[PDB]
């Protein structure tokens, strides 16, 4: 058959696997081997954003799941765990693999046991692999999936940087970002309308302080999976072109192009070489997702500025809002401190300062100052000390028409900002409030809440 | 001109046309010919599902249309009859044709008429023909769609197997599995929000006994349609790998791949070799479409075993749920006795029979033995006895936390199954009531109606 | 650097911007250039559709925005001024720019302000560039979406026409068709549910007397922009193929391909030659969109018939509905004249007599004929002209059993079209009641909005 290069040689190899964003080490192998694969199903709760906690399912504690690499011709002894602590059957089917279900039917492994089955990796290519358990949707909506490589018997071409980046969609029960322990929603997940479609498991997984670095002149690999289960990613980076873009394990290679059409279940590799410093945004280009829904990660480019090739400055909360930041750690501890009755003012101040960033400051500027006649202050506003339940119908309701602020006449339009959570208004107009010589107090959730039901 | 090879020559030919999933011989022919097609539209009621009724527009009697295959240079006379039982309008419009509504205006025919047109074959390729009759978007929806194949002058390399195999997008009034005479909902349609994803026109039109068969070391080219009307299929195949993927008439030909995007109104032509036996799974791989709406069709290969290649095992109902079994006839039987008002206690018995594989046995064990301190039984239950009310609210509404069944506890979730019918629920409860030594009686959908109104 | 041809050399040279469909000459260069580019964002109220407004955001006045054209190589020094009537701020990322942001942090401008950056052109191909001011969805969704072109040095192959055609979904808080100046709707937006997907920015933008034209034997280039925000387009012509698809600055190119997926934010080249005379439709082959939302554009081929490739017809209000007429300036007329309260019976036929091709001609005939026993007269109708009120409930909600019209029985099905707005159903039922010697009077979109509200 071909990827039959015979019998395993050599000695028994036991796999190293990688947690994302990062990859095993190349094979570096000119002959078939027995490899060893243990993978464990672990069932745990993680913040899929800041303050908002999810049951994930996982293959190895992460979303996506443990990077398998093996070799084409190489013999597969596969160990699915299923951790004591599940509540649920678990499988695994590898896409590339020859057999029915990929695996799904010799994986099949009650809480607290063991399978195993082997395969012959025949066939090259970056592949998807997931659980594949009754209700399946539910087992991949979860978190229940990750890549496996099985190179070419010669490896892929050396590059600087290995990454792991893989789309999911969610659904959760509440809104995107509201706080709490948050179910999954079936009937949002039957009707495709997830709350959150997310790099690697959870809003801001890449971004910041967990950014992805490659310095100028450096070559970046990306091995880019779609778990789904139900979306196609316009995949895209903003900034800059890929040099290869190949799927699975085609036969075609795509050369410079910048937005790719990932299928659900589907893989690529993509090959970028820096040029220029700065932050390289991997987008989900159905816009909406990259922006509302948490589909933005970074590849940070460290070096040398070409002002012949670009002459212009590195992104900030324009583009970035709230993600512009390091993190938003700030938003963690304040929805931790509410479910505590501890609650300080301060807590609200450095959340609501987090949230500010893009969302207000991209028409108010980052010190409250706005422009004046065009977008009015926050900073030692009048018409802000006026009235805060006026504020918060604002935020909530939008506002259009002359006012006077600070002395002087606005006649534009603010948009409504229905979207955001009673907990993000209050906590950014606490910021506002106790920022720029502005009188202080706070606005409680609750305070929203009451707004919300009843408009000015 | 491209593809033309002038004037016909030899006799004229009338089309053989085929039903799906089959396909006509291969033209086999080195001349161009008067190829002569007559299709002719039927509006009738067939199953969506079991116990599903629709009222499909077809051409040729099937959802998809008839085959049609004719050579590229080809002369076709296109006769298209409405048959006089219909209440619409109808047309066609074939892609590959060169000329306004590929078709389209020549074509339109009130019920008890014919139309007709001619046509040079002039582009090689598989294509898309459907409706095009205002509003075009019912049309489509209600299953007219089909494909045609112009082969090159050389014809396609030799196969053990052809099939043809058709997605397509549905939208009931009722929710998934409701039953009875569903209409058309036009608001489900313009929102892009189906009830059903199916292959073939029908739930399980390619699974059970319906399976395609080829044997190891057959080739098989499947010829794969997307009539939509609305949905971009992820298509994949489950457990293998495509030799080639081939869209329209397109110069480029992907090979080795597993996952393709078909966009809404295309075709594809995708050729697999059978390596080890099995069940190999046709899915649109956004996942709620192929496990909750409809979107599998199975290849079965029979053969010899490889363990080299595959140590495991076939498929069973964790993987396919309640399509693994041949067929659901026993759903179709009970809810035609439901109407009849002749519905016993052993019709809902085998129809829940039929409907608690995957659903329920991938925790409960198709034996209902579960496994001990991890998922109880549903044999000889003392819990499921003491109180039948409670349990159609566990499959409604979920059950979480301690609970004793026969003499031990568990401390465990299980979901809720509310996307369950209220025929459904009560179905497989009666099934598991008369099963394992439980007490008999039957659960009515009324029963169950009433605990869907009232959660406890 | 790849695509780097040396410092600029010659005169500096002010791009010529062209508003779509059109598209500037060649640049017919041997040498890079310094190419200063000049655009306004402009924020107006245009017709979306007939007597519906919108607050469009443009790049130069138009949806899409001024096509930019460049040779690889170049040095582009941009200039984006944000019009002094402006509320929001703007900026620009191009796809193909490197450098972050694609020139979005150097280009961010307050109403009546001027911002320039400076990028070197290193990649070749057709790239979208688009607005990347937080929000970015709500500013792509307004219509700030437009295409720069990258020549490769040589320059592309000579043809008759080049066009400009670039799909955009749309979030109004009406439905599609409501009358009067509709709000942008971020519930719509984030949930990926548009009212409206169209090509350049209003329904019939590219129909009718607005059309693209050209003639049998000659060679088309359309440039075909996706903007999004959120849809990927199953991008067909209806009737024809395309020669070529090339994506971005892709090394692949696609050959003899009718149905092509194009990606939010994506863009494609695809090359036609005109065969035989009529009317060639684009499309997004995803149906509803086409045919329900306004995702309809014409190529008229003028020329010879060839009945030799295609013996039929030009299309007409069958495929094309309200849209095979050269306009609908009626509709605007009469929306304009309710709004100010000067509505006659005879503004109101001509509105109706355009709505009623298609809609109500396909079964009726454009003469309301229909077709004795099987679709019933509108033209000297007993039935009709017996209850008004009745009529507008048949429109409503349908029609079917037995009946009796012009003393012919009938025992069809006609479907609800609930989907007509109130003042669409009114118009209609007065043009036909005025027409064909029928009784007269007029039916007002009040009378409708009661029947709505209470169903027969
Ligand atoms: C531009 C798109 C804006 C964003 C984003 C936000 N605001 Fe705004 N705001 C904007 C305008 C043009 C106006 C004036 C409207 C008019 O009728 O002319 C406002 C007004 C306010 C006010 C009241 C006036 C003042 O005190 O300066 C408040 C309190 C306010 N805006 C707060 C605010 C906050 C907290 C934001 C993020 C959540 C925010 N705005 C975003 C324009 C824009
Ligand atoms: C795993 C994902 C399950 C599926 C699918 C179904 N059930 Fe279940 N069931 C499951 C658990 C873990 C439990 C115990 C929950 C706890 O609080 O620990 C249950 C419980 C029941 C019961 C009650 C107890 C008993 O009689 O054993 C019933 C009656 C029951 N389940 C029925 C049932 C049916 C009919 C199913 C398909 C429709 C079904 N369950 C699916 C786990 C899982
Ligand atoms: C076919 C798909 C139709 C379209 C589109 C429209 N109508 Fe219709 N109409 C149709 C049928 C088959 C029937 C008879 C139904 C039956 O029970 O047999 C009708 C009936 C009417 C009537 C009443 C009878 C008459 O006066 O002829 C009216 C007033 C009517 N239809 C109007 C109408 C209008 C205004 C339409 C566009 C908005 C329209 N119809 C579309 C079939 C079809
Ligand atoms: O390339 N911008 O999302
Ligand atoms: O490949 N699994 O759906
Ligand atoms: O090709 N028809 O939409
Ligand atoms: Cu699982
Ligand atoms: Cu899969
Ligand atoms: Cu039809
Ligand atoms: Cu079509
Ligand atoms: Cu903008
Ligand atoms: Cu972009």
């Amino acid at each position: 058959l071909p990827g039959d290069f015979g019998p395993p040689r050599g000695e028994p190899i036991h796999a190293v696997l990688t947690s994302p964003p990062l990859v095993p080490p190349p094979v570096n192998r000119t002959y078939p081997a027995k490899v060893i694969v243990e993978l464990e199903v672990v069932e745990k709760e993680m913040q899929i954003s800041e303050g908002v906690s999810y049951t994930f399912w996982t293959f190895g504690g992460t979303v996506p799941g443990s990077f398998i690499r093996v070799r084409q011709g190489d013999t597969v002894e596969f160990h699915l765990k299923n951790h004591p602590s599940s509540k649920m059957p678990h499988n695994i089917d590898l896409h590339g693999v020859t057999g029915p279900g990929g695996g799904a039917a010799s994986s099949f492994t009650a809480p607290g046991h063991e399978s195993q089955f082997t395969f012959k990796a025949l066939n090259e290519g970056i592949y998807v692999y997931h659980c594949a358990t009754a209700p399946v949707g539910m087992h991949i909506a979860n978190g229940m999936y990750g890549l496996i490589l099985v190179e070419p018997p010669e490896g892929l071409p050396k590059v600087d940087h290995e990454y792991y980046v893989m789309q999911g969609d969610f659904y959760t029960a509440g809104k995107y970002r509201e706080k709490g322990l948050q179910p999954f929603d079936m009937e949002k997940a039957i009707d495709e309308r997830p709350s959150y479609v997310l790099f690697n498991g959870a809003e801001g997984a890449l971004t910041g302080d967990k950014a992805l670095h490659a310095k100028v002149g450096e070559t970046v690999r990306i091995f880019v999976g779609n778990g789904g289960p139900n979306l196609v990613s316009s995949f895209h980076v903003i900034g800059a072109i890929f040099d290869q873009v190949r799927y699975e394990g085609g036969t075609n290679v795509q050369k410079n192009v910048q937005t790719t059409l990932i299928p659900a279940g589907g893989a690529a590799v993509v090959k970028f070489t820096a040029r220029v410093p700065g932050s390289y945004v991997l987008v989900d280009h159905s816009i909406f997702r990259a922006f509302n829904k948490g589909a933005m990660a970074i590849l940070k480019i460290d070096g040398a500025e070409n002002k012949l090739v670009y002459s212009g400055k590195e992104l900030d909360s324009v583009e970035l809002g709230d993600r512009a930041a390091p993190n938003m750690s700030a938003v963690t501890k304040a929805t931790q401190a509410s479910v505590s009755g501890t609650l300080t003012v301060q807590d609200q101040v450095q959340a609501g300062r987090a949230l500010f960033a893009g969302t207000c400051s991209v028409c108010h500027q980052g010190n409250g100052a706005g422009l004046p006649g065009v977008f009015p202050p926050l900073a030692k506003s009048d018409f802000l000390a006026a009235d805060p339940k006026r504020a918060m119908n604002i935020v909530l309701h939008g506002l259009n028409g002359k006012i006077k602020v600070n002395g002087q006449e606005y006649d534009s339009v603010m948009p409504p900002m229905t979207q955001l959570n009673d907990d993000e208004v209050a906590n950014i107009l606490t910021y506002v409030l106790n920022s720029w010589d502005n009188p202080g107090g706070r606005v409680s959730a609750e305070d929203v809440k009451k707004v919300r039901a009843q408009p000015a």
